[PDB]
């Protein structure tokens, strides 16, 4: 019967664009540019969690989770782990214009296992990097839509994607 190695509670995982796969690893996704796949799970209160480790490929860049997303990730927020920038970022896409709502600064490598959650609560997103609170912002632009992942300028495998409503 069908299997995958990639472990995650959700379904329905449309490419937008980039190289998306799975693999012995987990899903793998690559691109020189930004690059998104969507799940068809959806909601607006909830923990949305993954294990994400950089490779070395392309530009050694980011990797994210993307949610209250709509269908084509032009709108949305991430939170990111960016080993080229030494940080990990919490932003939005407005009509796939980005724009950085928070930060918390530290080095960042490629070739490491990060753990990192996004605790989307009304207009309150709680951001934890290893199980240590990083990031603790407002937002009201969106309140609800699609959970996904993304890379920037990287090769990035994600694990044990989850999200709890
Ligand atoms: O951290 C990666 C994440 O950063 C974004 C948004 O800040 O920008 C990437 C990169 O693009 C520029 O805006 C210009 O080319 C730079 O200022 C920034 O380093 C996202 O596009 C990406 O997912
Ligand atoms: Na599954
Ligand atoms: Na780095």
């Amino acid at each position: 019967h069908m299997t995958t190695p990639f472990m995650s509670n959700m379904t329905g995982w449309t490419t937008v664009n980039g190289t998306w796969a799975d693999t012995i690893e987990g899903k793998q996704g690559r691109s020189d540019g930004d690059s998104f796949i969507l799940s068809s799970a959806s909601g607006s209160d909830f923990t949305y969690e993954s294990d994400i480790t950089i490779k070395d490929g392309n530009g050694r860049g980011a990797g994210a989770l993307m949610f209250r997303s709509d269908k084509d990730a032009k709108n949305g927020y991430l939170a990111n782990v960016d080993a080229k920038h030494d940080l990990v970022k919490f932003f939005k896409f407005e009509n796939g214009a980005a724009s950085v709502i928070a930060e918390y600064k530290t080095p960042i490598d490629v070739n490491k296992k990060y753990h990192l959650k996004t605790e989307a609560e009304g207009d309150r997103f709680k951001i934890y990097l290893d199980d240590r609170l990083v990031i603790d912002a407002h937002d009201s632009v969106f309140s609800e839509g699609q959970f996904g992942l993304n890379v920037w300028d990287a090769t990035a495998v994600f694990q044990n994607v989850t999200k709890e409503s």
